[PDB]
């Protein structure tokens, strides 16, 4: 949920609705629907680039994947 995304740091780089360095919540629920939710917490898990942009999302080796999961099903409703 919105509390959860915010205590695992991901605001800082993300907003609901405006961008920041990565998309907003409500681009990336645009982009997506629930049938990409293994593919968008890899992301999240591993980092990378290039879907929005030149610079990389870091990995998030230490944050647990039902959290991520948790946080990325959540992202999604924001329409
Ligand atoms: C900067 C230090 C980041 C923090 C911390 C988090 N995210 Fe992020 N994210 C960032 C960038 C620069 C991008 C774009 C990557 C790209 O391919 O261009 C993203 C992307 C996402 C996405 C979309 C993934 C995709 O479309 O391939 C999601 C769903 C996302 N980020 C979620 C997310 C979560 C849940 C975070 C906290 C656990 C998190 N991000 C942190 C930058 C940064």
């Amino acid at each position: 949920d919105e509390a959860l995304a915010k205590a695992k740091g991901c605001m800082a780089c993300h907003a609901i609705d405006k961008k920041l360095v990565g998309p907003s919540y409500k681009d990336v629920a645009k982009k997506y629907t629930e049938a990409d939710v293994p593919k968008l917490v890899e992301k999240v898990k591993k980092g990378g680039a290039g879907v929005w942009g030149p610079v990389p999302m870091p990995p998030h080796p230490q944050v647990a994947e039902a959290d991520i999961e948790k946080i990325v099903r959540w992202v999604l409703t924001l329409k």
